[PDB]
């Protein structure tokens, strides 16, 4: 059976702690080079 630990938000308890940077950076890593200067 397929159900180890990835439903849709398995361990986002911590992924989210820094994947979202490393994700919401697809173009929010521009947030920096885009939303953090001017």
């Amino acid at each position: 059976v397929p159900e180890v630990d990835n439903p849709h938000c398995p361990n986002p308890w911590l992924n989210e702690d820094l994947v979202k940077s490393l994700r919401e950076n697809l173009l929010q890593h521009e947030k920096s080079k885009t939303a953090r200067k001017s």
